[PDB]
């Protein structure tokens, strides 16, 4: 149908917008610290720690599926980064405090996206 394409095309013009985003948010972890999945070689216990592991190759795999559906979905994964981080680490370690930095630069560039994302439809 006519219908399902235009749908198709917003999609994909949301997928376009979120790729900005998330090379943005990206942009903000210069370490790359976040940048691939927590090696279960290297850290074994952690799925004993944390339930739902996220990452930016992770995110980045499932946006050029257009696996996100809305800003929301995007949102809940890049959350997940930090939210894990800031678990499984403790306060006075780097990878906490690059997820805390990571979380307030981030906020800025997720404050515009919200408004292009309502504004655009």
């Amino acid at each position: 149908s006519m219908e399902q394409v235009a749908m198709e095309l917003r999609l994909t013009e949301l997928t376009r917008l979120l790729r900005s985003v998330l090379d943005q948010l990206q942009d903000k972890d210069p370490a790359r610290i976040f940048a691939q999945p927590v090696s279960l070689k290297e850290v074994p216990d952690y799925l004993d720690h944390i339930k739902h592991p996220m990452d930016f190759a992770t995110m980045r795999k499932r946006l050029e599926a257009q696996g996100y559906k809305n800003l929301h979905e995007f949102e809940e994964d890049f959350d997940l980064i930090i939210d894990n981080c800031m678990k499984y680490n403790a306060r006075d370690t780097v990878f906490y405090r690059a997820a805390v930095r990571l979380r307030d630069q981030g906020g800025v560039v997720l404050r515009q996206a919200r408004r292009e994302v309502d504004s655009i439809g």
